């Protein structure tokens, strides 16, 4: 197999509308926000514009191929793949996807999708101008799939919070923490999982 | 049947352009707005920006399947389904759909579509900065289907409302209407959602 | 025939790119603007934002079906139908179509398309804050079809649908049909001019 | 042939991606801007918003049909035709096309496309508020086709006839100049038309 | 072959989704920014709006044809070609592509794609109002392809930095420099190449 064959096979057989659930267990989705910039903060209205990479991983065994004597990974347009229906609950604009919409697929079916996104959020901006800073909480989960179909978890790994954060922003990041939740909305009987990412930041002098 | 089969069958045979009317009785559509946020209020111009979940339910039996030994529900792209042609009459921007455009379909054909929407409205903003607050009325109905084809009916007020909004919700009420426009002989149904809100102190 | 059959037949056989001219006669298009709101008026720049229903009717016999023991009307996506190439000459933004893009088709081929549109216009805003108000003239006609292919006519209570919450009020709406020759081309092109007389309220 | 047949044949056989070059000669494109309005002028930033009809003509013989006992002209969606890849070099927004995207095609293959366009430009706004006015130069040419593939020429005419009487501005004069430019990126010459719009604020 | 045949063949056999890697060697991509205009500078927020031609070249042999007695080049919609997944890392708006989206393809498979783009960036705007000006660094590389699949290099050319820059801008260009980098991100084990274009400019 070469890349052309792999991509052809994926395109011809991939079912972008079918959740790759296996043996009726939930698809385990990992989500991690890598903050790149903070723009347009407004303490009066409690709104903020953020740019972040939304690192998203999951497994879809239907994409798998035998990689002996073949490429181990390819880049695939997300239009040809099933993608988790994640949404930020407190976003007040739709995601502006800044980057090419390609996911990376490994021969065992592991998928990585990591777009850079600019989005405006409603959250707690109070104290952005103090030492202790503001703490903006971003809530992300599957819009339509309950806990038996999609589980959402923060990425297990440690990292430099500001690793990719712009040195030219008027703001700086003090801390990022994550919390997993499972919520029952009065609309539906099942539980829906989400990750809450708490961004602690302040204005630089 | 597995999910793949169900979704394949729906895709291959769904008529997104065909209203699932049965025996010429109207498709009964339920509409309910779950308010998430109020931004950008303007008492001078009587305009307001709102974020809300537009909970929409209806039945389409052409989607039904035998669910013994099969999944009972699936998520389906709305591009593969007929969806009611609802519009907010007093909206002054087109709906900005914030969420993935998927509906939930049950094996008996019951459909739920609940996108989060940001939209600007023309309505009564007067009194927003007072104790009794403003009351903004949002009118939603089928744009082109009369009452014999589509009926619209209303389904805690702040359950999902952002605690970080500059505004707070005092009350939400709903009223069903049936209106005859001078352009057309038939009646058209709508739901009027009255949002009573004020600026927080 | 049920609705599914009718819609299937229309989709399979409709030619959205073909003007439904019959026997060399122009397609008779009716146009009427139902004003819903007036927002963002600017007397300095002579620009105004308007929301209106653009009621558009015409006949396309190719859509017709025998309706005894069948539905008499269906809603059809405009992407499946020929639609008149109308434009507002003095619009300075492209139409923002607010509503689902569906037309109503009757079994004899009569079509109604009535989207709610928000659009900005260049026009005479002077006097908007006076008793007699401003008179904004909106000119609408076929962009590319001359008078032998498309005729345009005004439709044989002005505030009926106008928002009571607008900062403005409508004093009067009048309509005039015109036939104009542009230097770019030898044939005449029809338009309807809708004159909206409005003023700022107390 | 009726219109349905003509439009069907055009749709089925049109190669929107193929430049209708005939016999090693460049496709001759005519361009003319009919100014409708001038909005949002900014003398500090040298930027201006203009609305204009971009009258564009060329010949594509692959579209031709025998018109004896047939319509002589049809309106065709530009998605079904090859269209010149014109761009305004000094535009700072993408064209906002205001009108239905249809071209007029004559039975001999002559094409006319004339959309109304709103676009923002970077140009010389100085003096806009004086008697002699400002002169904004708009440069339009094929983005990717050199002079052996596309030639561009201005269409003696009043490019001002359609200008809004309700604009805050007025047009004093419009002139055109044809250029042939070599860019350091590429060895060939690329043609453009420069339209100079002389205008001022009304007093 | 005429142009119609060439374009037909390209459309029918082109795999826009397949990186034209040849024999386990990265696709060599050249990138060069031709600055056209600088608008909307903000020294408080360190943001700037720039208009530039993003000159991008690479080779795709699957596009090649025998050009004896045939046209040597054609213009091709990029929707029919593989195109490098380049992104500007410090962009804060998506690229507004101003020009027709066509690439130029030579009979040997060389491709040139050069759209004019308007985009807003986060970068160092300080000193823009001084003699020495500001230096805004723009970082461009493949979003998803590591160094064994795509290499990125500045264009070998020497150039006049202001050749196409608008005389009507409120700003002027003092200097443009380029640096190639190879970076390892903590998300992945491989290295990703980028070009950093440093734009030294000031208010007139
Ligand atoms: C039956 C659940 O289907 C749903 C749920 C939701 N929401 C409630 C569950 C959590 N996600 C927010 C919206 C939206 N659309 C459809 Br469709
Ligand atoms: C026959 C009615 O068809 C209609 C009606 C309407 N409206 C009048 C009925 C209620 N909805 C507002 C628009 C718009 N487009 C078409 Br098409
Ligand atoms: C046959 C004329 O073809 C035309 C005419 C116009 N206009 C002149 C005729 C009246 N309508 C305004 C635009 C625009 N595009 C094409 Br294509
Ligand atoms: C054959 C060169 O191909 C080009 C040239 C240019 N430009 C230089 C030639 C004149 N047009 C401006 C852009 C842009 N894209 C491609 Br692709
Ligand atoms: C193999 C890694 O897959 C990736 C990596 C990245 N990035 C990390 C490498 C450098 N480019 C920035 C994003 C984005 N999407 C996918 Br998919
Ligand atoms: C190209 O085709 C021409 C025939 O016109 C011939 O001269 C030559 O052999 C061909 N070149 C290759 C490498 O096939």
């Amino acid at each position: 197999l070469d890349r052309a064959d792999i991509l052809y096979n994926i395109r011809q057989t991939s079912r972008p509308d079918v959740i790759p659930t296996q043996r009726d267990r939930p698809v385990a989705v990992s989500v991690s926000l890598k903050f790149i910039n903070i723009l347009e903060v407004n303490e009066i209205t409690n709104e903020v514009d953020v740019v972040f990479w939304q690192q998203t991983t999951w497994s879809d065994r239907t994409l798998a191929w035998n990689s002996s004597h073949s490429p181990d990974q390819v880049s695939v347009p997300i239009s040809s793949l099933w993608v988790p229906d994640l949404a930020a609950y407190n976003a007040i604009s739709k995601p502006e996807v800044l980057t090419p919409q390609l996911a990376r697929v490994v021969s065992d079916g592991e998928v990585l999708y990591m777009p850079s996104i600019r989005q405006r959020f409603s959250c707690d901006v109070s104290g952005v101008d103090t030492e202790s800073g503001a703490t903006c909480r971003i809530k992300i989960g599957s819009w339509t799939h309950h806990s038996r179909e999609i589980s959402v978890d923060p990425t297990t790994e440690n990292s430099d919070d500001s690793e990719y954060f712009s040195q030219y922003s008027r703001f700086e990041i003090l801390d990022v923490t994550q919390k997993k939740n499972s919520v029952t909305y009065s609309c539906c009987p099942e539980a829906y999982e989400d990750v809450e990412v708490s961004l602690n930041f302040r204005k630089k002098g």
